[PDB]
């Protein structure tokens, strides 16, 4: 019973809130805060759009909410300086508002009373970042306190990119990302900081950035300046892939480069990465625990340029990698 | 030229732009406010994802976007205290922010030298509410200085009404608009104010209030207390249908409630409320001008009940009754 | 254990098959007839857009599927004069190619051996039409052999007009049903003979009649000739609401309306109408199990005029109705 | 004025009929074959979900269609063996079924009358096949009589191509194109001999193969063997984006890439490819009449490792292609 919090019970606190219901032995989610008033917050918890219904039933008040007969504290400061996690015994604040991704920003929870941070995101100035699958064994139990479990993009890409540089080496490699569209776009054409994502979500191919191409190496050194890409989203509410081409020195063909996937894919890294040859769409991979999911069907090669393509639920998926990242912390203060 | 600004350059803002660029001989939009910088305001008005591209270059400055060659004063003030349109000489403020339907606010307007104010939108305390094309004839230019062109569901429901009204007696009646999504709605699950306003728009149908049937007595006053109904938001994003089922003392028959609209659809009303026998579904009437488009395949009569449906572009449809009123508004004295 | 048969293993056919995995002690689905080769069929059963992944391994050979252990036989006869049911001992044939609702076409089920054939749509020369928890305790096992489950509205509708007509009595209404899209509709603008469900289907509100109205007739003949009503097809691709405005000589309220429902919808009954408070949307019933579910909150009053709104998930909630219907015939005498 | 058949009054048909009236001069639909009766048929031209209602009024009756004042003749035989387009004295067929990409079917046109057919697709044992503003200069009047004018994809990709491998040399490169749903596809899930294409088509994202890249090299021999690549259709009605990966020899730049399809893309050519700074998304570009609009935005570049967009509507684009391609043969012999 290791005793964690949630800051931002948006989509991915709550995914990661039934992660750890349906998911984890040993976790316990106690208190959680965020901008919303108790009714909403319950709500969105009890409904999901992608998720259907919670198991379970779901009341609440002016400082709490109770989910399956258990009570949970709820804050709403929308500066965490003005938290107080010591007060639950709390271990662990899973940092997924989006908006304390800068870990001098996060550490704030520490001060509040926290000993670790894992940010649901790509992250600035923290301690390391973890793609679970990929570097997790570079966990330092006294050092890694404000973390980052990277991005859903990064966690789909990387478990791939490692196998396949493993056994053939990466030269170059540019990705496309189709990506479910997420909350930070727009549904009408309305304001944004990006002029793409300004645009009507659910009618739009959306070209947009991406640093999960350049990320894969906070945790893999050896791909440093070896990729780059960016993200197509398209209407979808869940559901993505990433499309990695790329250069190697090695002679491939189809079969070598999906046998070698094949043959990674199994074991404990087995649940990060999956082999699949199944004539995969968008849905089929709704609420897969998986980081990636590799289509073996979907493999090209002419000359030494190889075209691989990856799926992974970017809310579920990303969420399960989180979870395992987040067992790992919570088994070595 | 009547010199028009408008508050607010959004869905509403920028389809009304538009409609005056296309349809107007006498207006000209000289000044805007805002809340985006002019780089996004311009791309906003250069590419839009339901009207396509605007068919006019489109430039920006610090202070300023110019639009097939002609210059418009771009402000960006929150509060609308602080903004002069006596500065831009303009005569209508078309506020369509959606923060300052209440007229003791958008009042801010005039004391900062606007003529007339027409909130886009169902107001309070204005000194008027039309539908064009149902009771426009009322305007009193002397009286009628901060004023409501409804919403967009009303302008849709009330010219059938009147006509059916009129030729046999609306005892009773209950609606359900059949509505594309709009921008307060959330995209993923998250917060808002109405718990089901905040689910996914684009994956569900969502039930919604609307004032808007019982507003239809503001423009008919012999409708109060008579009408009530209901939205369901549902995945298209634009166009909507109002379903109407009243009871009359007439005898009625579905010919002759056809006959009825068919009738009246006619002249300067029929650009507000058109009669259809076509096989329409809703893109059909996207970008359709009209706050009304009946469709005389759906009624249906059992007994002295009788359920209606109308079509309209929530956002072109009101917008071109939105220019209706304004017209008539620049028609008359500003003093 | 009855064993059953499926004909047409379509959107319908595939919830039946997983609704019986899911839900039932006593029936097992042991045979198939469809157009599509087993390798397209078992893609299908084993990925569903809208219901998620079977939670159990589906293979195939070419003369059958595989699930769970179980084979299922499989047949492609598009002509079901050329089954033959009785080599698989089903008792029981559901019915969802869409194209024998004619119950004269249907009988070939029981030619070719089976006992009992249920249409997972209204039907025509029919022995009966059901909706289950409404008129089902009528159900004649000697002389009820070729059946009607209904539509995905009429069991919606039936529920909640039975409970509101016996206790306040409807005089007439109209209903507009507010429907996911259907595999009738076009993608792509293109031929239809409905000339609405010609446009392509996922852009756009499309109008288009349904025979709902008239069919609760069928199942409660007090409502004979009082009700009409039609369907507006929206983007979504599977859930539905029931929209009717009907008259009254009662006294009503918004309350007294809502406490006749929540008070009605109990015990057995209650598992066809739920009474729903929440702030449901579409994608709340999405595999929900009732036939119908009352949403109080939309409900209104005008001197006599009532609105009543109730959600149903189009595919699942009928087929957990046309499995409780399988249920009660495989419950008794399927003999003579 | 040349006299053109429509054979297949589909999406791509009915476009092709609207670019007529909205971009000819010299060019008048007379005649259309279709499954149709002649109210559907009547219907789905004065209405589209997708291009909006039709400017002109449109009347029918049991053998022909009134657009605007203007009579068409309309059959619906399924074999075009039983059509006679000599006697509405149509030159050019547009064969828009589906069914007859093969010459050897859509000759059957030729035999029925017309000069030329047009195949509004890839085509099998075709006289010739041109993406226009890339090879339509070796148009032949006297040998090309049954033609192919490709597919979207490859009218997308293969002026990007041409122009990029004109200047940096393409080694190879391997495509991805994110492609609206078209109508081959199922709405619900539901029998297709592709077990993706099965999928409902307007909730998922559905991987299927294209020989659009491939068939560049029928355009540019020199590309042969060079170009594979696939799909992956997503719930948008129309708009879609070809994404090439490819390898150079040549060391460059983002900006030089860029610059090599700004030059290029003016003129003439500039009607079948253009180039853009602007923050596209695929609405943008609906109702586009360029064959290709390079996303100057999306380019990237990893050492010897190159990264391009373009985007195409699917629809109007080709259809604005296919018609710069009648519009060829019009103006030569028969
Ligand atoms: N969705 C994906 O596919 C995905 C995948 C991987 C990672 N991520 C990352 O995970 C993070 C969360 O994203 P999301 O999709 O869950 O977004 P979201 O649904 O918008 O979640 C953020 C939640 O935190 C709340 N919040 C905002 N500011 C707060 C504050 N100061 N204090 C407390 N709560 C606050 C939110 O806003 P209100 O409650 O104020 O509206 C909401 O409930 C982001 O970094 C995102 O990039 C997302
Ligand atoms: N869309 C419809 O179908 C419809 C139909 C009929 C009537 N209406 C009514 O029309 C109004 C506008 O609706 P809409 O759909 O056009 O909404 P919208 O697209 O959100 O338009 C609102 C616009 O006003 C801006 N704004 C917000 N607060 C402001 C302020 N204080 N000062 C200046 N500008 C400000 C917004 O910028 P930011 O987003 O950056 O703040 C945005 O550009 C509402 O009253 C609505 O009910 C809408
Ligand atoms: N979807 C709903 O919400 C809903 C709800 C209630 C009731 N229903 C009713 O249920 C029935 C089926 O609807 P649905 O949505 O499941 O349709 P569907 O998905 O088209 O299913 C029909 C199935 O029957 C097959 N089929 C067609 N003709 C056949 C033949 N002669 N022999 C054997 N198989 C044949 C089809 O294969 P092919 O596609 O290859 O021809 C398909 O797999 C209809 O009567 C419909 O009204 C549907
Ligand atoms: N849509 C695109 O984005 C696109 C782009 C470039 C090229 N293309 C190509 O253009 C062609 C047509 O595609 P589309 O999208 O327009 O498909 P579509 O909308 O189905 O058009 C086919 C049309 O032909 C009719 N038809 C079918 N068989 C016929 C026959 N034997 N004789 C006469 N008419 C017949 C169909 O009527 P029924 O439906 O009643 O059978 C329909 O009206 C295909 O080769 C496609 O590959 C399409």
């Amino acid at each position: 019973t290791i005793r964690v919090g949630i800051n931002g019970f948006g989509r991915i606190g709550r995914n990661f809130f039934r992660a750890v219901l349906e998911r984890s032995d040993d976790l316990e989610v106690v208190a959680v805060n965020d901008s919303k008033d108790n009714k909403t917050l319950s709500t969105l918890l009890k409904f999901d759009s992608i998720m259907g219904r919670l198991g379970q039933e779901v009341e609440y008040d002016d400082d709490s909410i109770t989910v399956g007969g258990k009570r949970i504290a709820v804050y709403a400061e929308r500066d965490p300086k003005n938290l107080d996690w010591a007060a639950h015994n709390v271990d662990i604040v899973i940092e997924s508002t989006g908006f304390f991704t800068d870990a001098n920003a996060a550490k704030a929870h520490i001060e509040a009373g926290a000993k670790k941070v894992i940010i649901s995101a790509p992250a600035s100035n923290e301690d390391a970042t973890f793609v679970y699958g990929v570097n997790h064994e570079s966990y330092d139990p006294e050092n890694h306190n404000v973390i980052s479990g990277a991005s859903c993009t990064t966690n789909c890409l990387a478990p791939m990119a490692k196998v396949l540089n493993d056994k053939f080496g990466i030269e170059n490699g540019l990705m496309t990302t189709v990506h479910a569209y997420t909350g930070d776009q727009r549904l009408h054409d309305a304001s944004h900081r990006d002029l793409r994502r300004a645009r009507a979500a659910a009618v739009n191919i959306v070209p947009t950035s991406t640093g999960a191409a350049k990320a894969v190496a906070l945790v893999l050194p050896e791909l440093k300046g070896k990729l780059d890409g960016y993200a197509l989203r398209v209407p979808v509410i869940t559901g993505s892939a990433t499309d990695l081409t790329f250069n190697t020195k090695s002679e491939v063909t189809v079969e070598s480069i999906n046998a070698a996937i094949k043959e990674a894919a199994v074991g404990e890294f087995g649940e990060t990465l999956a082999y699949s040859e199944e004539p995969l769409v968008s849905t089929d991979i709704v609420h897969d625990s998986h980081g990636s999911i590799f289509d073996a069907g979907l493999t090209k090669v002419s000359g030494n340029t190889v075209k691989v393509v990856s799926w992974y639920d970017n809310e579920w998926g990303y969420t399960c990698q989180l979870l395992r990242l987040t067992e790992l912390v919570a088994s070595k203060l």
